[PDB]
């Protein structure tokens, strides 16, 4: 029983929870034992949700969230009416207004070095990368960051306050592991 496990389910709501817990146990991970992992998941999660709700209304398609399979489902209806390139990696979004997937990072590094990880690791050349930092740096493909000024300020906003909570209890550093 950890302090981190009862800390993630008191930040995060308990929708992000149940998610993070469904994709880990999907991945035979257990949350009460890899608790970085958790909180890491459930920010993933909160941040592409905030990020999908900066869009106008049909803007994206929200891919992160579903079960495997049903993801791939509609990453597959996606590319056959699109045309689009199937990607190699899960992203998180499609961006029907520019036409292309969006795979989003949240890194306790230096940007740049967790995109030059993501860039290597999907290849997959016109998937768009957008990573965002706990420290307010954001660095996407293209230096095109999609959303307006004011949505991806919320979400450097809110990892900030989730750095702070960790701080605030002696567990930042052991998730900045
Ligand atoms: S997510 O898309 O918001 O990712 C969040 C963190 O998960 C790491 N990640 C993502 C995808 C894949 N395939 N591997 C993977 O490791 C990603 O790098 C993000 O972590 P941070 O960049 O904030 O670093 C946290 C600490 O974790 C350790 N770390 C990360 N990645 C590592 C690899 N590949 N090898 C060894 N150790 C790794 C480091 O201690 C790092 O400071």
């Amino acid at each position: 029983g950890s302090h981190m496990e009862d800390f993630v389910r008191q930040c995060f709501n308990p929708m992000i929870v149940e998610l993070a817990e469904k994709a880990m146990k999907e991945y035979g991970e257990d949350p009460k034992i890899e608790t970085n992992k958790f909180a890491a998941i459930c920010t993933h999660l909160e941040v592409c949700f905030m990020y999908s709700d900066g869009g106008s209304k049909h803007r994206f398609e929200i891919i992160e969230g579903r079960d495997r399979i049903m993801a791939w489902t509609v990453v597959n209806s996606i590319c056959n009416t699109t045309g689009v390139e199937k990607p190699k990696f899960l992203p998180d979004l499609y961006d029907y207004k520019e036409n292309r997937f969006i795979d989003i990072g949240v890194t306790r590094r230096e940007v740049h070095i967790y995109y030059l990880e993501k860039a290597n690791k999907i290849k997959s050349e016109k998937t768009h990368i957008h990573i965002f930092s706990f420290t307010g740096e954001e660095m996407a493909t293209k230096a095109d960051y999609t959303l307006d000024e004011e949505s991806r300020a919320r979400i450097k906003t809110r990892l900030f306050t989730i750095r702070q909570e960790m701080a605030s209890r002696s567990l930042w550093d052991s998730f900045r592991q």
